């Protein structure tokens, strides 16, 4: 499958704006369709008329340099494949476990998702690499309008795109990036910044982990408004921010250098080695190495690595594609062993380039 | 002397040389017409040393033409004892081409004959070892009393003045925690342990020396004969740990000693305590066969390479303390990299 093969698309391994800290920009807008009743009430004839209707008028469409639409229906899906496009960032945990006629319309670069049947009828998502919201939103926008020449979108003059979400209320709208921040963790500048960002409306949650966890120390730093203000100025207020915490985690890098030196290149150099070598490893230790030897060649420290190695292993590490590289399900000890191995061998391919 | 960590007759195969790294024997002598070492003039001293010059490839290094560095540096490689470096103005060392063997002059007493064989030899060092006895008798008359034996200055000689010693790689008894038990039975069979590195009772790497504590009243062979069999028994136990740990630990035992291997190939800042730790769980990578691209000697060639003495001499002048753990680190990690480009 080709959607299945990689863990990053080329579309998304391009290098963007600020790409050493913020790994992807996300626009993500939510509508719902006239005349067929919520996600939350209709029945599962009705889901399957809204893929009905989304075939009709997308499946093979083309859309320009992004090529064709590819419709991937939930009901032809078997779990491991809906698990790695969970993992791929392409569908959502909504998605994949709660809606049995769901749908995904995938353009064939993997720039464009739209989810279809999730907590609204549709959901369309634009990924892009690195710090690009403006252009994210611009590709939103245009493929909203495009798709609104087809289906009729619930809408209030007053209230905005309807739904049954309290959080997408209004525009419907939600931008966010993804953002590497070693520094301010290591720093433990966090618990003081993540109450600073709630006050100017913005929301963070670890992309990794359970609960309050960011595994990797990898955060998502998205919109909290989205009624009473434009879709414009959301996005321009999420940017300023994200622009301003770009700037604290390199001048924190830049203090960690001078204030431990030799002792933080140390620290990089041990968890490479860890991941090099070891052959059990926890998803814990593993994200936390794996952040570490990403901060290292940020920083110059570490040579002949692909700074990508974060991004990718990250992603085939995640049961769905541990499984796949496996060939078979896995119980939990030899999920350990399966996870040294693969990094291993991606750091010893790493080598011989 | 001075180059190299170990001989290349000290780095060949010996037997048992999995878990025995050397087999060492010492013989203690005074010469008549001389005062003891404890009370002896510095004019006897030279007098001792110009005898031996005389008498006779050897090469003959005296303590009173060597910088402290180059004392150091033959303590560290085992060549000499502290006592010579540091307490023996005049004394020297008759060295051996190949480092098997070494005569103190004016240590704790006049002659001191060494003989260093790789793996489990005691009879055969102790074989070296009365050769070359019975021919320095040949040159000078041993202070000799009929019922106490050879005389000497030090409690721990009296009798034949001999000491045999075996140096252990005991990773497995440590790591399941047999080390306090073996001691105080090995102690009751009439022998001493001690650990090779660290201060005290840490025993740094796992390296341990087991020697005779009689040496009045018993035979040389059955001194010899004694710690042998006691030896045997401490590998036949080490290699049975070895053996159970793979059976109960499996994969998690292969992850542990190349976590080790990680660290020593990259780390930029490692202190003493922590480079034996990994060193040593390195060589049991090695010999259990999950490590099979190093050699075994790294353990001992890099316990000798990072002591003070070599690392002064690898770094090209005297370090500070912090300097000193980046230093090693580079010195390990160098290593590991001549290991892994063969």
């Amino acid at each position: 499958g080709k959607f299945f093969n990689t863990a990053v698309s080329a579309w998304m391994s391009q290098e963007g704006p600020n790409s050493d800290i913020v790994l992807s920009s996300r626009i993500r807008l939510a509508r719902n369709i006239v005349d067929f009743r919520f996600p939350t009430l209709f029945s599962s004839e009705e889901a399957k008329q809204i893929v009905a209707l989304f075939e009709r008028a997308f499946v093979h469409r083309p859309y320009g340099e992004a090529g064709r639409f590819e419709l991937l229906k939930m009901s032809e899906l078997q779990p491991i494949e809906k698990r790695v496009l969970v993992e791929k960032h392409l569908i959502s945990p909504h998605l994949a476990e709660d809606s049995p006629f769901g749908a995904c319309l995938l353009s064939e670069n993997e720039e464009i998702s739209i989810m279809i049947n999730e907590e609204d009828h549709i959901r369309i998502q634009c990924l892009f690499p690195g710090l690009q919201l403006a252009e994210a939103l611009e590709a939103a926008s245009e493929l909203d309008d495009w798709i609104e020449g087809h289906v009729n979108y619930a809408f209030d003059e007053r209230l905005g795109y309807l739904t049954s979400c309290p959080t997408n209320v209004g525009t419907g709208l939600r931008a966010s990036v993804m953002m590497h921040l070693p520094a301010l963790v290591l720093t433990q500048q966090i618990n003081r910044i993540i109450p600073a960002i709630n006050q100017l409306g913005l929301v963070v949650r670890g992309t990794y982990g359970e609960g309050s966890e960011a595994l990797g120390n990898i955060f998502q730093i998205s919109n909290q408004i989205t009624l009473g203000k434009s879709e414009e100025d959301i996005v321009a207020d999420l940017h300023t921010i994200v622009e301003q915490l770009i700037a604290q985690e390199r001048a924190a890098r830049q203090a960690l250098v001078k204030t431990l030196g030799i002792q933080l290149e140390d620290k990089v150099f041990r968890s490479y080695g860890i991941l090099a070598n070891c052959r059990v490893i926890d998803s814990k230790e593993a994200a936390q190495c794996l952040s570490d030897v990403r901060l290292g060649i940020d920083l110059g420290y570490i040579k002949n690595v692909s700074r990508n190695i974060l991004n990718e292993l990250m992603i085939l590490t995640q049961p769905g594609f541990l499984q796949q590289y496996a060939g078979g399900v896995l119980r939990p000890e030899e999920r350990d062993v399966r996870r040294a191995a693969l990094i291993r061998e991606r750091l010893r391919m790493e080598t011989r380039l």
